[PDB]
């Protein structure tokens, strides 16, 4: 089977708990570190 996963553009390692997605860029997603860290932070993002 197909497996889909969200890979965190910071750390590359799979995105578990809040997804912050970018909302400006195509695919680019962050884990809540690499989101407190300010990676990406001059585009809005989707934290769902
Ligand atoms: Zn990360
Ligand atoms: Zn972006």
């Amino acid at each position: 089977y197909e497996e889909e996963d969200v890979i965190c553009d910071g750390c590359n390692g799979p995105v578990v708990g809040t997804r912050y997605k970018c909302s400006v860029c195509p695919d680019y997603d962050l884990c809540s570190v690499c989101e407190g860290k300010g990676l990406h932070r001059g585009h809005t993002k989707l934290a769902f």
